[PDB]
């Protein structure tokens, strides 16, 4: 069995890249769900719960200045699938936000598609270690592109054999993100249009 | 004596499968209790209660999203009958899942079924390890049914005298697992009418 | 001297039964004391202090559901009156669970009775191991009375010239315990009425 | 040179009595010093810590039931003075929650008292081994009384010459420990009136 | 070479004495240190790392109580110079007690002296063995004064010929050994200042 | 073969100097890596295993003060390269403490130099014996140079003939050894910047 889901569209879920130990990276996926708080809490368990709450308030900020979603009265739950001792999460991670995002709009997210990179709260991608890991690990579970802040591109040591097993897409803002990954249609299109203010 | 219970109906309990070192399958029977918060905690104690405060919080994603039941507001307890050492449980178990709706709701569940898979904050069942030996253990505590996650079904290396002494119940959805163990009625399907959306 | 009290009646105490190595059954006093919180903690210390913190809590949740008592708000102190290497007391001790409600509601204890069983959240009292050897060692000590799990009473292997130097009462739920064990009187039937729930 | 005061008054250091090996008794003079906890700490070191943590846990339940001091926002330092190989302490000894009581309260103990005894969560004064050989031990280090349980009265096998130089003080609760040691005057008065409900 | 400075002073560095064997004093010189705990630790390793710990959790009550220092939230490192076979320290050293004082407060020790004691958790300095033998090796070390507690003036068995090749200052309190050797300035008039509670 | 590096840089590796027997010097290198805890643990193996923990809790102490680095949250494994008999090493030996730096910071160290000497907590170079012997064994081995405590330098009973077959650097503190070992470049200068103030 596997842990990922490797092709088609799922709503609230992302393939996130994490490292274990110094240098191992692993597909770390992640599951959202968002519900009304019937003052909304994240909820969270486990190790990496501080990665989660730091990428949730984060993206909260973009979800309420730009697309005026009322994220403080919901409750966001994240699950990470697959216990890892001594994962190292990005902080703020993309694919947290990305999976918060798609959960909240009911937009599938791509599961071909890993990413790794830290979010701003104004919305950037910022850079991160272990990018070469990352990618070697996304190669090894068979994925067929992959998202890294644009500033890691100098970063990717591959191989030789490795250059290209999978397609690397840099990114700088976390519409670039959801360009990529989130399923073409007219909800994808209004989202897009709601961030045309972030490119600007 | 036994530490569960094989046969007939009972609120709030459930025979879960877990493994123990690395592939001895143990039934794991789990009790669980709500109460008024009189700010609702999630109480356990012990080697698994991470595993339990998991599953919990997941559940709770579900109870609250589709039931609109104020988990939040009660405290939720968590027993795990027989203490072992050195048990590792499915993450989110299924087992606890089902504990907890099946207490909130008030609704029996079936003894002579154990189950063992991970619960997505989206009401998903997820694929786990030690399948085999997990209905082994099923199967020597002479229950008549087992649930297991639909991805884990080419996993079951039973033998050839095994297959069967147990009915397999794959499932993908916890709304599936609910069917298949709750206890018929008017409760029953009242509850499995408010997950015709997560069927949707 | 001896360090359980073997007649009358006290608040808080209880004497259970324990092993030690495999198969010696010791007289095991627990004493409890609660106190207002000045979030309450359970305060164990020891070798046994888990199995204190699991009866603890499981009582907790019939404290709350059936008579209302705030626990969360209250110290729960747990003694086991002398210290003995390689004692296995029963998970979620029935005895610990007595003391405790003796001790919140100031209902005496006949010391004349010992007890051994597991707790549940639900309020049943489940099976234990080494019946024999605990009864054995309430026979040495010169109790009255023995309360045991129901599922156990197969499991008394007496002798001869045992049966009966002790009166043995078996027990399903938690509310017999207590009919079985607490003083007579105006406390004890205000304390029962509200257990009736259990009964049903 | 001695380590143990044998007589005056000192805030926080009472003498109590211990066995070494099997039978030969030793004063065991514990120091006690409170702090604010800047959560607070019980804090011992060496191989009677155990011991030292337990008495300080149920002095912990008399103190907030009958003072309303609050105790779990101090931390307790215990000292033994003297390091011996293989000592037994009386597990929940008095003498150190006695030398809790005194160093919270301010109040000086009376140096030509030794004591040994249990001390329940409740507090009772309970029985312990190796009497004899303490009191031996009090009356060789010069000691004028010695305080022990009640139900160890039987268990003086004291000699023909040796009867009387020491006066034995029995008790069957804190508060007669206390009202024997502590050095009158308002403070100790204002102390045992808030026991007055101890002895009820 | 030598393992101990003899002359001027130090931050964090004092000269205490041990006995090797039954009589054999030797210098013991101790350096601690203390970081930001970035939950403090007391670290130390090898034979005297008991009486390393104990001496540091008796001097943390003492500056916890009268100088507010956050000394739980430090680590405190001791290191023994010359690692000898068969040493016994003093139980809570002094010497180590005034090595941690000296490094939190940045105030640098006279090298010059030499001292050994048991310190309380109440601040007092308790008589500990060996005093002649300790006095004997500063005179070997060419130390100037030793400090020793002050029952143990009668036990200097000095000599004719020794008496007086060093300046003896006995002591009852750390606040004594801290005027004798800190160096005088601002901030030990300010630390002085805090300890006159414990004068009183 | 040798056992020994003699020229060019290494990460994490340290041609440490100790006695065999009385006055046998041999080159004893070292080996240190560091790696995620995954409450870090020190490991080492073996007859030197004492010296190889004191001398990496004593340089852990330097690290957190002037590099703020989580050592505490890391492994460090140490490791002697060739395993004699009777080996003393240097206590809190300055070769371990330096080897740890290197694989800490990932600045290779010089191989054509040898060190011996002992760390204190506070950062200073201590003196130690057998000096000359381990001199005459890094002349042999055909080393450059030889890094020692300040004070050991009287202690050089070198030859006519061997002074000087080898640049003798003598050292008080820790930052002076990493100036002298440590390969130039960025990492090193920003390294020797956070020592300034072990400087001042």
């Amino acid at each position: 069995y596997k842990l990922f889901i490797t092709e088609g569209y799922e709503v609230g879920r992302v393939n996130g890249l994490a490292v274990i130990g110094e240098s191992a990276g692993i597909v770390l996926p992640i599951i959202a769900e968002v519900t009304p708080s019937m003052e909304g809490r994240v909820i969270a368990t486990g190790r990496l719960q501080e990665i989660a709450r730091e990428a949730v308030m984060n993206v909260s900020a973009i979800i309420k200045k730009y697309t005026g979603r009322d994220i403080s009265n919901m409750d966001v739950h994240i699950q990470f699938v697959g216990t890892y001792e001594g994962v190292e999460g990005a902080s703020a991670s993309i694919s947290i936000a990305t999976a918060v995002i798609s959960a909240i709009e009911g937009i599938p997210v791509d599961q071909s598609v890993a990413m790794t990179g830290s979010l701003s709260v104004k919305g950037e991608v910022l850079p991160v270690g272990g990018v070469t890991q990352k990618i070697e690990a996304a190669i090894q579970a068979g994925l067929k592109k992959v998202i890294i802040p644009k500033d890691n591109i100098d970063d990717v040591l591959l191989d030789a054999e490795h250059e290209g097993k999978i397609e690397v897409i840099p990114v700088s803002r976390i519409n670039e993100v959801l360009e990529h990954v989130l399923e073409d249609g007219k909800k994808k299109n209004r989202l897009m249009s709601k961030f045309k203010e972030l490119e600007l």
